[PDB]
C-alpha cells in the first residue's frame, strides 16, 4: 500500500549530503510569537502533501543563528521548520520545552490562517523537535512530557537530569567528542543510555567542539544527511530512509556509534 506520508524522490546519499534537497524553500518571520521570543517559518514548495512540523530551540545565551541551517536543511526535503529565540537568551531546558511546544501550536494556528503562507501545508498530527545543548535538553523534555511526537534530534544535549528512561518517541543525539561544555560522559551518552523503549540513535563527531552540529560546521554532509533522514524514517514512516536513518555511516568524521531498534532498509 501507499504510505500516504511519503513526499519527494526516492534519496540517493548523494541528494541527503547536499546543501538542499529537491524542494524550493520559501521563509517568513512570525509577526506575534506567542508563548516564544521570536520565530522563522520556512517551508516547501509543491511538497506534494501536507507534511510535518519541526521546531528548533538554540542553547544558553544564544539565538536563530546558531542553529538556523538546519531550517532550509529540512524544509528543502519536506518539512515545514520552525526556528525560535527564546523569551530570555538565559532560559532553561523546561522552559525551553515550554517555548518549543508553544512554536509547534503556533504553526499549527498558521495552518489553519488564510492569510498565512503555511495555510493548508501542514499534517498537524506530525511533529518534531530539534535543539542544541539546553534547546537540546528543551527537546527531550518535550519528547518526554508529549509522546504524541513523532520524532527528536537534539545536539550536544544538556540537562541537569541524564535520566530520560520515559522517553518513546524516536531520537536521534547528535554528540561532538571534545565537548567541554556539555561533556558527552557527563550529558550526551548518559542520555542515550537511560532510554530503553524507543528508536534511538548516538552518533559522536569526531573531534568535534560542543558547536559541531550549529551553523557553519565542516559536517553539514553528515549532519545534514542524518537529521533529514532519522526525521523521514519516523515522521513521515518513511521506510525509503530506514539504511540512512538506522546505518552505521563508517566514516572518519564519526567518534562513536550506537544505535537501537532501528532496522535498516528490508
Ligand atoms: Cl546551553
Amino acid at each position: 500500500q501507499t504510505n500516504p506520508y511519503a513526499r519527494g524522490p526516492n534519496p540517493t546519499a548523494a541528494s541527503l549530503e547536499a546543501s538542499a534537497g529537491p524542494f524550493t524553500v520559501r521563509s517568513f518571520t512570525v509577526s506575534r510569537p506567542s508563548g516564544y521570543g521570536a520565530g522563522t517559518v520556512y517551508y516547501p514548495t509543491n511538497a506534494g502533501g501536507t507534511v510535518g512540523a519541526i521546531a528548533i530551540v538554540p542553547g544558553y545565551t544564544a539565538r536563530q543563528s546558531s542553529i538556523k541551517w538546519w531550517g532550509p536543511r529540512l524544509a528543502s526535503h519536506g518539512f515545514v521548520v520552525i526556528t525560535i529565540d527564546t523569551n530570555s537568551t538565559l532560559d532553561q531546558p523546561s522552559s525551553r520545552s515550554s517555548q518549543q511546544m508553544a512554536a509547534l501550536r503556533q504553526v499549527a494556528s498558521l495552518n489553519g490562517t488564510s492569510s498565512s503562507p503555511i495555510y493548508g501545508k501542514v499534517d498537524t498530527a506530525r511533529m518534531g523537535v530539534m535543539g542544541h545543548s539546553m534547546g537540546g535538553g528543551g527537546s527531550l523534555i518535550s519528547a518526554a512530557n508529549n509522546p504524541s511526537l513523532k520524532a527528536a534530534a537534539p545536539q550536544a544535549p544538556w540537562d541537569s537530569s541524564t535520566n530520560f528512561s520515559s522517553v518513546t518517541v524516536p531520537t536521534l543525539i547528535f554528540a561532538c567528542e571534545n565537548d567541554s561544555i556539555a561533556p558527552v560522559n557527563s550529558s550526551a551518552l548518559p542520555i542515550y543510555d537511560s532510554m530503553s523503549r524507543n528508536a534511538k540513535q548516538f552518533l559522536e563527531i569526531n573531534g568535534g567542539s560542543h558547536f559541531c552540529a550549529n551553523s557553519g560546521n565542516s559536517n553539514q554532509a553528515l549532519i545534514g544527511k542524518k537529521g533529514v533522514a532519522w526525521m523521514k524514517r519516523f515522521m513521515d514512516n518513511d521506510t525509503r530512509y530506514s539504511t540512512f536513518a538506522c546505518e552505521n555511516p563508517n566514516s572518519t568524521r564519526v567518534s562513536d556509534f550506537r544505535t537501537a531498534n532501528c532496522s535498516l532498509e528490508h
